[PDB]
């Protein structure tokens, strides 16, 4: 079969040959293995022989005299054969340092010295029983990052030049030589250390740093039992004699705690004999590092800031080739820029670039099913042809007068579908083996690029010379030929053009599914929304012509660049009597600018008026972090105390709020609206007296609402009745109201002392009430134009045409 | 049913010639014979004035099992939806006598949200019983 | 429905608008077929003005 | 994710019907396997040796479970 | 205080409108003069 040796057992024969090379030798004798094991720190070859007795000095001096009499040794070949034959005999436990004792006892040349020294053959059986129950521990319990980086099996790291260069300066210092990538679970922490190992093999690191990178696996050390001390001390011992830097993912879980494991890392990091790279969360960083003064002396605070929209585009360019090989699709250049812009304006689940890679992975995977499992444009014609083909065959075997007339109608519709199905079915059969071959020819070239780079880095210019110069240049012509012939054949079908190339329309499909926003709202750019904004608000809110213009004057000045980046979108302060357009105006703002009416939070002052609820403005801080584009509404602002306005002062001045967990929520693209119920000159001066002199000056626009005018009442009934007809279009019912009925409901519902609330209640309790009465007995049938006019006694009645 | 289960294995075992014989000959021939026996059997129900009934599984059979498990008779479930909302204001006035202006307002919010005159994002009806108790 | 604070009052407001509430386990029970009726105690014109 | 009664076993059973048919992409073929926890505890570290052999056969064959 | 709001509700208001439709292109010189009516207006330097 095949034998498997650890890294410690492999270097044992190499270290034994190094000691024998200085004494002029041409062969490696198995006696050199016992000499190396007796010169280690806390070896196991000495403690096991002590239990059985004997004299180790008489045995050690006997093994040293055998190597002197020496002129691959013939006796060494028997040791390698016994390790392969006896590898399937005992029970558990692989190979280590204690298992090599029984391999040397089977050699006749080594058994004579043991019997003449003290420990006989029968004593070796009971000695290995009580003790029973990258190096050795760095291979099964740890993963070397530099091995996978030099072998071409690591994802490229593009966009971390300002972070990797800082870690190098920390490791070169005398004190505080333990970096800690303090960030958030979503901004990238493990991939940062991946780029550092790439510069080690290339030689971009200074001469002061020559260590390696080892990923300490936490879940691997907890495998089994009690017995955790034997596994943790073995890793720290191998890293001291080899001089290497270990990487610890999530240090807050292993350092600071069930089984005490942080006690073995404190003396190592204090004497400078160990270098660790931390990568925990800022939430748990203040409870396991800053709490203990001894840990701050060795760890340095390294902040990890989330990249902006400019750096995110360059990150997706590095992983673009990785998805073009597995998914087997062609990623366009326009889909990369649109991915970084749509990942922070509609959906928000993590941070950059974590919340931007999932959009490319999901879009490239959707095309895999829509091409190999028959596209929708092709399967639609096959399903319609399947229902007609099975019906035509049933009439041919039945001789009847009514079967011949029906067969002519089915054949007339079958020939039209078959005429367009054959060019699509025959082309789909040829593209099935061609599209699947592109993925097969790409996955093999990806593996060849990894094996070619590994040979050039491990000093082996004999194997990589036939890959980069033969195996790759001779295969790029076939892969590029199939991709060119596939794109030309897709244009002949006149359908499914965006089913194989991930473009701007493909990214918008994933975002529209994970939320509910229609596709028509995704193509609308931010520039076209600010132009047609005044015409949209007037269609829903009428009468306040002086208030709509004031809203656009505070938003357009924050998007062009005529104001510093220290204030949010626009801070408003609605006043006037009740029922003037304070709640409806807020709902219409998110339905156009934010394209999400349901993303409007309402924090009432009925329960947050007390002083104990001021710190939860925190519940409001955590709520706005999940959804950036949100609408924070402040209802009943006149009842709030002075503690609420004092907390919101630092937000409008610094652009962000101080989080309790040390985080930072961006309050730049967040609207600030309020609601208050406080001719118009004395009303505005009243609200400025209750608040501070500084809070009223920071507010940009101070819109003061007024009562509804009788001239605007006629426009209200013209746009309110339109929504009723739109809800009845599914039943083919046309709702038409004459000019007589529009004037009766406008002169009765006029109540400026309370607002427009009794307005719609009068229509529902008269017009909408009698309209639904005829929809049950048989008055208004789905398919007749309804007429509503004024009767002879003055009452809104629906004219009917059918009886009960 | 036997040919329907065997036709599913034809598309999985990679059988093009075998699937063309079942999905184009076995299915149409087995469906025309079953539909012919159902039409000839229904013609004998009227020629005898007491044909074999209790075979059409419909509202008279599904509602019979529910009526025995719960308790409400079948006659209260076979009523039309467009006819129950009209006489709803008259059935509540049989036991409750005194609130002639309150019972009529109950059907105003129920009959409006079931005819498309109300948004589907809102529930059925929202009431708020106020005033003194003991009325009903 | 009058012997409570403002915690349950704000939770029932989202039912009359979105039509479904957010469950703690992770469900969205649609309240489109569940009528909502209340009982309180706050001629008839001066009675409804108190509960407002 | 779902309560034990909404239908989760039929999801893995219905997926195997589309694998043998051909509804899955031919460039990446998978196989549905049911890892029963009752047959692994029939012996006695017996559970550590039987479960490790099952996961090894799935990595070298490219299939789901 | 009224001076900070007058320069924004007259000179900065009409200037932001031209930067969204194509009135002031990035690379020209903006000229703000007083017209014959008597109001601070922003004169554009691009065709409609
Ligand atoms: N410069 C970069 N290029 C490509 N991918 C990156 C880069 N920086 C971070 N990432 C991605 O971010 C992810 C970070 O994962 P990790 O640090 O393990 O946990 P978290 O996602 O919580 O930060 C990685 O999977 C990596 O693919
Ligand atoms: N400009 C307007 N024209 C017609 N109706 C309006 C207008 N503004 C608001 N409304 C009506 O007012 C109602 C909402 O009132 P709301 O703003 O909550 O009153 P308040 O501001 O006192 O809280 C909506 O149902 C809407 O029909
Ligand atoms: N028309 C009626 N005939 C007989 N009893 C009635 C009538 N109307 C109301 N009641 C009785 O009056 C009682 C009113 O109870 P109620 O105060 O509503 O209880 P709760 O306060 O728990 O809702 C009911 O138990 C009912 O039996
Ligand atoms: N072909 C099918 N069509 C509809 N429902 C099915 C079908 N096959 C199985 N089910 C449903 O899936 C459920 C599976 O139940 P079970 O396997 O006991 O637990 P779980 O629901 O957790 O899988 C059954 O209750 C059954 O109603």
């Amino acid at each position: 079969s095949s034998m498997q040796f650890t890294d410690k057992a492999t270097e044992t024969l190499n270290a034994a040959a190094k000691y024998a090379a200085e004494n002029s030798h041409v062969q490696l004798h198995p006696s050199h293995v016992a000499v190396v094991m007796l010169d280690e720190e806390n070896s196991l070859f000495r403690s096991i022989l002590e239990k059985a007795g004997g004299d180790v000095v008489s045995i050690e001096r006997g093994f040293k005299k055998i190597m002197v009499r020496q002129p691959h040794s013939p006796e060494l070949a028997k040791l390698l054969h016994y390790a392969h034959e006896h590898m399937k005999k005992q029970r558990d436990l692989y190979i280590a340092q204690d298992h090599l004792i029984l391999a040397l006892a089977d050699l006749p040349s080594m058994a004579q010295v043991l019997k003449e020294g003290g420990v006989t053959k029968k004593s070796l059986e009971n000695a290995v029983t009580h003790v029973r129950g990258a190096y050795e521990a760095l291979s099964k319990y740890c993963i070397d990052l530099t091995e996978l980086a030099a072998s071409g099996k690591l994802d490229p790291v593009i966009g971390r030049d300002e972070i990797i260069s800082r870690v190098i300066r920390v490791l070169s210092r005398r004190t505080k030589n333990n970096p800690c990538l303090v960030g958030e679970p979503g901004v990238g922490k493990t991939a940062i250390a991946e780029g550092l190992a790439n510069r080690i093999v290339k030689g971009d690191i200074p001469s002061s740093l020559q260590k390696k990178v080892y990923s300490l696996d936490i879940g691997s050390l907890l495998a089994g039992a009690g017995e955790f001390e034997e596994r943790l001390k073995a890793v720290l011992k191998e890293l001291k004699e080899a001089q290497a830097i270990v990487f610890i993912d999530e240090i807050h879980t292993v350092l600071g705690a069930a089984i005490d494991a942080a006690n073995l890392l404190k003396p190592m990091l204090a004497r400078g004999e160990l270098r660790c790279i931390g990568a925990t969360t800022l939430t748990e960083y203040r409870q396991y590092v800053e709490k203990d003064p001894a840990f701050e002396r060795r760890f340095q605070l390294v902040m990890v800031e989330e990249p902006s929209v400019t750096d995110t585009i360059s990150i997706l360019r590095g992983l673009k080739e990785r998805y073009e090989t597995h998914h087997g699709v062609r990623i366009a250049d326009a889909a990369i820029v649109a991915a970084a812009q749509l990942a922070a304006r509609y959906i928000t689940q993590r941070f950059m670039p974590d919340k931007a890679i999932d959009l490319i992975d999901e879009a490239c995977a959707n095309t895999r099913v829509q091409l190999d499992s028959q596209p929708e444009a092709i399967d639609k014609l096959e399903r319609r042809h399947l229902q007609l083909e099975v019906e035509a065959t049933a009439l041919e075997k039945e001789k009847d007068a009514a079967s011949k007339q029906r067969l002519q109608e089915v054949r007339a519709e079958m020939a039209r579908i078959q005429e367009e199905l054959r060019p699509l079915k025959m082309k789909y059969e040829s593209e099935k083996g061609r599209l699947d071959e592109i993925r097969n020819l790409s996955q093999r070239l990806d593996e060849l690029k990894a094996k070619a780079e590994d040979a050039e880095r491990r000093y082996d210019l004999a194997r990589a010379a036939d890959i980069r110069y033969y195996a790759i240049p001779d295969l790029e012509k076939r892969l590029a030929q199939l991709q060119a012939e596939k794109s030309q054949a897709d244009a002949e079908r006149a359908d499914g053009l965006l089913a194989e190339v991930v473009g701007p329309d493909q990214i918008m499909e994933v975002v529209s599914r994970w939320t509910g926003i229609p596709v028509s709202n995704l193509q609308r750019s931010e520039k076209e929304k600010l132009l047609h904004m005044e015409e949209y608000m007037k269609q829903h809110v009428v009468g306040q012509d002086e208030a709509i213009k004031a809203i656009c004057d505070a938003i357009r000045l924050s998007r062009t660049g005529l104001q510093n980046r220290n204030r949010p979108l626009a801070s408003f302060l609605f006043l006037g009597p009740t029922g003037c357009g304070k709640t409806l105006c807020v709902k219409e703002l998110a339905a156009f600018l934010f394209n999400d009416p349901g993303a409007i939070v309402r924090i009432d002052m009925s329960e947050y008026m007390e002083k104990h609820a001021v710190s939860r403005l925190g519940q409001l801080t955590e709520a706005v972090r999940r959804r950036p584009y949100t609408v924070v509404l402040f209802d009943e602002m006149e009842k709030a105390h002075k503690d609420v306005s004092n907390l919101l002062l630092q937000i409008l001045d610094d652009g962000h709020c101080t989080d309790s967990k040390g985080r930072r929520v961006d309050f730049k693209n967040t609207i600030i609206v309020m609601t208050s119920n406080l001719t118009k000159n004395a009303v505005l001066a009243t609200a400025r007296r209750h608040f501070a002199n500084e809070f009223i000056n920071r507010i940009d626009e101070l819109i003061v609402f007024n009562r509804l005018t009788p001239s605007n009442i006629r426009k209200i009934v013209d746009v309110r009745l339109k929504e009723v007809q739109e809800r009845l279009d599914e039943k083919q019912i046309t709702l038409d109201v004459d000019d007589k009925a529009k004037d009766l409901l406008a002169q009765q519902g006029f109540d400026p002392v309370y607002g427009a609330r009794p307005l719609n209640r009068l229509i529902q309790h008269a017009l909408l009430t009698q309209l639904s009465r005829l929809l049950l007995d048989g008055g208004v049938r789905p398919g007749e134009i309804a007429k509503v006019t004024v009767d002879q006694e003055g009452e809104i009645i629906v004219i009917r045409n059918h009886g009960i």
